[PDB]
């Protein structure tokens, strides 16, 4: 959990998502 929080794509997902 801490290391997805790290910054692997925490926000580069949510936008995308919603992009996609």
């Amino acid at each position: 959990l801490g290391l997805l929080s790290y910054g692997a794509g925490v926000a580069s997902l949510p936008l995308l998502n919603v992009i996609a």
